[PDB]
């Protein structure tokens, strides 16, 4: 089956499509209440990884050591049938550069991922391992087409695909965030 | 596209797997806590509402007032990467019965259905509205297939599905509800 489609679409709709209207107000709250002072230096953008390799750790910090947790994103609430008040969970994370904080977001993975790694283990899923690649290409891309054409994404997200060499071992994720962080300082 | 498949897929593996092992224990500390006084009487399993037309209003007691909200099950937390202790929400409804509380149980609709009916109307969704009743049929059917080989499901949750007859509108979703829990009941 091709699932990259309907979990795209699937996480749009009932993720990016309700949040990311909310999400800079959220920020914004975040910033004033806890400092107004020092770094606050929240991004502005929701950086969602995209691990082509379709490897999605629970820890964020565990796949780079540089990535560290801060606090959290101030709740979202929202009757989410046949939830009531449904939260939802958004981490605020500081990347350190040699042991200097070079910059603070709100980042996660694409849990799509997680699970299209996950569906290839199972019988009836039934999509070879092998397509786990072409899989992942297809759900960041799908993703890219449904949120240009999104009036939501007033760019409230930046999504960072990625895949690390198979001969070497010398990729730094804190690298490939802080370089969409720097740019975007350039950009904005 | 074939979506009722992969969403079946994303729901279990994203929710009810992670969620239905601890289920049965957060509904003991609820029972415990609140009683054990008066009603207790929350049910053992979780209840997924599966209307095959798709139709998913936000608020319960909207499709049926009969349907009331008590108060929400004891959070859930785990990291779920990106995110950090990622909270899990499920409400608590106790069905009325001419004025009567009939029952109390963990219920909530199936959010699949509700983004498939809403993905009919995207452009590049990919699928016609004409499709949202076999993409329906299809989800709950590649559901009982999953939760049957389900090791998590224990039996710690029992799915709804239904269809309103086109001509008359003289049904009670309380009263379907109702029937699951006292037909259980005769489990005992
Ligand atoms: N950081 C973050 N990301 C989020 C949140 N909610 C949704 N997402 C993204 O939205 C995807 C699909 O959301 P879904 O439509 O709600 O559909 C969900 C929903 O139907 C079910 N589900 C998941 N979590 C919960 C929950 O906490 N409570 C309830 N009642 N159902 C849930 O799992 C389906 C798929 O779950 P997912 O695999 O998790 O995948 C989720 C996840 O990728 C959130 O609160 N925080
Ligand atoms: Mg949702
Ligand atoms: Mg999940």
């Amino acid at each position: 089956f091709n699932v990259a489609h309907g979990l795209a679409w699937s996480y749009y709709i009932g993720y990016l499509r309700l949040i990311l209207p909310e999400l800079q107000a959220r920020i914004r709250t975040y910033n004033q209440h806890y400092n107004n002072l020092l770094r606050g230096a929240v991004s502005q953008r929701l950086y969602i990884l995209l691990p082509l390799d379709c490897g999605v750790p629970d820890n964020l910090s565990m796949a780079d050591p540089n990535i560290r947790f801060l606090d959290k994103l101030p709740q979202q609430t929202a009757d989410r049938a046949g939830i009531k008040d449904r939260v939802y969970s958004n981490s605020i994370y500081e990347l350190l550069e040699n042991g200097q904080r070079a910059g603070t977001c709100v980042l996660e993975y694409a849990t799509p991922l997680q699970t299209l790694f996950a569906m290839s283990q199972y019988s009836q899923a039934g999509f070879s391992r092998e397509d786990r690649l072409e899989q992942a290409k297809l759900f960041c891309r799908t993703l890219e087409d449904i949120l240009a054409d999104a009036p939501e994404s007033q760019n409230n997200c930046r999504l960072i695909a990625y895949q690390e060499p198979a001969d070497d071992s010398s990729f730094s994720l804190s690298q490939e965030v802080l370089r969409h962080l720097r740019q975007e300082e350039k950009e904005e």
